[PDB]
């Protein structure tokens, strides 16, 4: 996909770190891996995502996460090398479900302007 369609919301430092959870949950949600650190609460905090887009939407998700104010990785949802493919759908679901997750934990919840753009918003 050319350049004008790859959305990098994440530098290449961010997509590669290792990020941790005190308290950890994972829920697989179709062909996507949703994880968060429940021990994070009280926070904002903001979703970022590389993608592909085509015709005006998200078209293939490379990998999104869940960042502090201070710029700690709480957060993800991942593609599952076992279930290739996925839809626009199933990253709408599992966004739904991660900010379902941290809500719960009493976080306040952004996405990224790109993810509202192509993905997140009606």
């Amino acid at each position: 996909t050319p350049a004008s369609r790859y959305i990098t919301d994440m530098t290449i430092e961010e997509l590669s770190r290792d990020w941790f959870m005190l308290m950890p949950k994972q829920k697989v949600e179709g062909p996507l891996c949703i994880r968060i650190d429940q021990a994070i609460m009280d926070k904002n905090i903001m979703l970022k995502a590389n993608f592909s887009v085509i015709f005006d939407r998200l078209e293939t998700l490379i990998l999104l996460r869940a960042f502090t104010e201070e710029g700690a990785i709480v957060g993800e949802i991942s593609p599952l090398p076992s279930f290739p493919g996925h839809t626009i759908e199933d990253v709408k679901n599992a966004i739904g479900v991660l900010i379902g997750g941290l809500e719960a934990n009493d976080n306040t919840v952004r996405v990224s302007k790109t993810l509202q753009r192509f993905a997140w918003g009606s």
